Formats: structure tokens, C-alpha cells, sequence
């Protein structure tokens, strides 16, 4: 048959239900539970890999279970299941400590993650250099060492537990040395980042958290879903190097590792695989032309990057693209100074056609919307949007009402899907803002039905020129009656 989400009932996988779950978790110390619905295609896509991991994992006295939520709603509510599939790890035979699996749903990724969960949250050692030399680490290593006080120790363990799948935690206690808290980063293992001893402070878990959010990031690692939130959680701008092959990345690693060490505290730098993630470039409003270097200020949502080819030039490009070191270096220091121009996404300005409705792009938006001789209505839209299309004939008859009788009003539309705009970012579409004047507040976002009269009255009531479009509409109608 075609592949189903439920595992074959004779496999290593264990079927768990409302009345059997608790007894099962609390007699088994490490359990991966899949909360699924049979109608779910991603649940079907992963079943073969789930079974293949469950097999590989019997060996280790670690269970993989399945709960079908369409039959176990009580259970799915109790575990707060948001969607399918949901993979939860129950540890220590306790149905109240679970964590989410968020990694690749492949057999190999699932067995690796589950074996890790059997390992202690803290490595308790005396010989620390042996420990650090023996393992090739892929994540930062958080080490407490020296004379460790009880209060800090509790915080440390609590963090080891909370951050179990983010960092490795080591306790190298030595009552003859001064306390240290250190981070070892994978590229610079012979050179820890040591906390700056407000020691009473660092046993506060918030102080501890904030320190980690910034300091416990590779200087120049690879970004992806598993780790993106960590870069966002630092609170700091993100530099992206898009690369299209590992040999090409290897050319940029030394410069970006230096730039990263230099500006650690100020921004981050990540490598990002163009083959896997080229798409993301438009998200940074860059062209998909790699390698590329861009900076995203996430807090401000401004985007910056190094100039690229026009799409014409690029399509006649017989050469590898190179980013010059100096241009990269230049943009970084400019960005961090405040000198550096964000990139604004825009369609080509329209040659424009016989509509009274002005079609704006991100390029020409401000000039026109700002102009003090106005009252400017802008409809922000997407063509992916029924309601915006619904409105079209109303928006057109509103534009015609004014075009006929006055120049004191501009009625305009911008496709937000294809054009950045600043200061006016309501989530959905349609969104409508009225710009009355360059010595007038904008704070006139429209709420209401998009009815013609609501819109006429809006412009009338909140417009600098008090243009009474209703009256004016009534006029046209009588004059059309040859009157
Ligand atoms: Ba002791």
C-alpha cells in the first residue's frame, strides 16, 4: 500500500494511548513519543525513518512510541500538542518533563539525538584538558571550575538541563583555584571566553542566560533552522555569507572569523549554504547571486549588502562571483558606524496606464505620499488576496470620483508583496492609510468597512482639504441625468 503514518504494529515502535501512556512513561526512563494524526502527509513521510530508528534503538533500552491524537484527544490536550507530527522526549520516567525534538526526521538524526539524551547533562571531571582534547566538539562547552559555591552550582546544573541540547556543560571543581565560568568555542578551544566576575550576579539564572545568549555562539558557524533562533536570541545584527560550495566557504572563513572576534558583542556572522537556502536572499532583499554578503538588523528590520549585478548582467556572467575582502570590511565598519544605506525592495516604477488609481512602488512611495498639496490614500495589497480584489471596483470608482472633479486627492495602491515601505506595516491586506499633508500627522490608518461611503467620509473627515466625495459623488449622478 501507499505509506501510512502509523508504524507497522509488529515493529519496535510502541503504540500508546490515553489509558496506557502514564504507566508506560513512568516504567521507562527514556521515551521518544510521536503525537500524530493519520491524515497528516508529513506524518506519513517520516514513518519509514521512525521505524528504522526504533529498530536501531531497541539495543539501547530506549523506546519510540506513537500516539494517534485523533483517538487520544485527552492526552493530546494534556501535552499541549500544537500540530503533527510532534516528537517529545520523556526523561526520568516523568510525564511532566518532556522536551521537543525539532531536528531532521531521518533515522540517523533521530538515533544520534536519542543517544545523546541518555548522557549526563554535566560532565564531572578533574582532568579538564584531557576532557577538552579527547572530544571534537560541535557546540560551545560551558565549564565551571575552581572553588564553586553551592548557589552557583545549582544554577549551573539548572542551565545544563535547560540547555542540554545547545551546549555541553562541564564541572572541573578544584577548591585550590579561583572560580571561573568559561565558554570554549569549537574553533578556539585553546582559548576560552571567561565571564567577568560579578560572581554574585552570575548565580542569577537571568544574568547567566543573557551571558550565554551573546557569548556562546560560534564566531563563524553555519546557520539553519536548528540554530537560527539562537542568533535571533543574541539581540544583535546578523551578517550572512551565502556560499555555493564548501571550497568557496573555506576562502571566506579566515576573514569572517576575524571580523566576528573583533565585533563579538556588536554583531554576528554566519555562513549559509546557497544550494540549501538561496531563497533566503530575497528575504534579505538581495538578488540570488552567490556568494553574497548581507547584514540584517533584525531589531530594526533593515537590510544591507554589497552591490550585485543587474539580472541582465548576471545572466550574461561566464565567471565565478567574488566578494572582495576590503568591500566586506568596509561595509561592516560602515554598518556599525551608522553610515551605510539600507536596501529597499522595489518593482520597476510603472510607465503607468489609464487608471485614476496610481500604482506605487517602494522606490517612489515616499515622495508621492509625502507631497503637501495632497490628500493621498494608499491601499497596501497582495494579489494573493481575495479581499483586495473584491475592493478593486470600489477603489476604482473612488479614484474616478476624484479624477473627474479634483486634483486635491491622490488614490494610490502598492503591492507590498513586491515593495518595501517604512513606518506603515499592518500585518494583513487590505491595509489603507491616508496621508493628508507634509505639515499634518499621518496617524490616520483607516478602520471600517471598505464601503465607498466610509472611504469618502474618511477622506472628508481626516483630509486636509475636506474634500466631500459623497456630495461630489451625488453631483456627478445628477449631472449625468443631464441636469
Ligand atoms: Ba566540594
Amino acid at each position: 500500500m501507499q505509506q501510512e503514518a502509523v508504524a507497522p504494529e509488529d515493529s519496535a515502535v510502541v503504540k500508546l494511548a490515553t489509558d496506557s501512556f502514564n504507566e508506560y512513561i513512568q516504567s521507562h526512563d527514556l521515551v521518544l513519543a510521536e503525537f500524530f494524526a493519520p491524515w497528516c502527509g508529513h506524518c506519513k513521510n517520516m514513518a519509514p525513518e521512525y521505524v528504522k530508528a526504533a529498530e536501531t534503538l531497541v539495543e539501547k533500552n530506549i523506546t519510540l512510541a506513537q500516539i494517534d491524537c485523533t483517538e487520544n484527544q485527552d492526552l493530546c490536550m494534556e501535552h499541549n500538542i500544537p500540530g503533527f507530527p510532534s516528537l517529545k522526549i520523556f526523561k526520568n520516567s516523568d510525564v511532566n518533563n518532556s522536551i521537543d525534538y525539532e531536528g531532521p526526521r531521518t533515522a540517523e538524526a533521530i538515533v544520534q539525538f536519542m543517544i545523546k539524551q541518555s548522557q549526563p547533562a554535566v560532565a564531572v571531571v578533574a582532568d579538564l584538558p584531557a576532557y577538552l582534547a579527547n572530544e571534537t566538539f560541535v557546540t560551545p562547552v560551558i565549564v565551571q571550575s575552581g572553588k564553586i559555591d553551592a548557589d552557583f552550582n545549582a544554577t549551573f546544573y539548572s542551565m545544563a538541563n535547560k540547555h542540554f541540547n545547545d551546549y555541553d556543560f562541564v564541572s572541573a571543581e578544584n577548591a585550590d583555584d579561583d572560580f571561573k565560568l568559561s565558554i570554549y568555542l569549537p574553533s578556539a578551544m585553546d582559548e576560552p571566553v571567561v565571564y567577568n566576575g560579578k560572581k554574585a550576579d552570575i548565580a542569577d539564572a537571568d544574568v547567566f542566560e543573557k551571558w550565554l545568549q551573546v557569548e556562546a555562539l560560534p564566531y563563524f558557524g553555519e546557520i539553519d533552522g536548528s540554530v537560527f533562533a539562537q542568533y535571533v536570541e543574541s539581540g544583535l545584527p546578523l551578517g550572512y555569507l551565502f556560499y555555493n560550495d564548501e571550497e568557496e566557504l573555506e576562502e571566506y572563513k579566515p576573514l569572517f572569523t576575524e571580523l566576528a572576534k573583533k565585533n563579538r558583542g556588536l554583531m554576528n556572522f554566519v555562513s549559509i549554504d546557497a544550494r540549501k537556502f538561496g531563497r533566503h536572499a530575497g528575504n534579505l532583499n538581495m538578488k540570488e547571486q552567490f556568494p553574497l554578503f548581507a547584514i540584517h538588523d533584525m531589531t530594526e528590520d533593515l537590510k544591507y549588502g554589497l552591490p550585485q549585478l543587474s539580472e541582465e548582467a548576471f545572466d550574461e556572467l561566464s565567471d565565478k562571483i567574488v566578494l572582495e575582502s576590503k568591500a566586506i570590511e568596509s561595509l561592516v565598519k560602515d554598518f556599525l558606524k551608522g553610515d551605510a544605506s539600507p536596501i529597499v525592495k522595489s518593482q520597476e516604477i510603472f510607465e503607468n496606464q489609464d487608471s485614476s488609481v496610481f500604482q506605487l512602488v517602494g522606490k517612489n512611495h515616499d515622495e508621492i505620499v509625502n507631497d503637501p498639496k495632497k490628500d493621498v490614500l494608499v491601499l497596501y495589497y497582495a494579489p494573493w488576496c481575495g479581499h483586495c480584489k473584491r475592493l478593486a471596483p470600489t477603489y476604482q470608482e473612488l479614484a474616478d470620483t476624484y479624477a473627474n472633479a479634483t486634483s486635491d486627492v491622490l488614490i494610490a495602491k502598492l503591492d507590498h508583496t513586491e515593495n518595501d515601505v517604512r513606518g506603515v506595516v499592518i500585518e494583513g491586506y487590505p491595509t489603507i492609510v491616508l496621508y493628508p499633508g507634509g505639515k499634518k500627522s499621518e496617524s490616520v490608518v483607516y478602520q471600517g468597512s471598505r464601503s465607498l461611503d466610509s472611504l469618502f467620509d474618511f477622506i472628508k473627515e481626516n483630509g486636509h482639504f475636506d474634500v466631500d466625495g459623497k456630495a461630489l459623488y451625488e453631483e456627478a449622478q445628477e449631472k449625468a441625468a443631464e441636469e
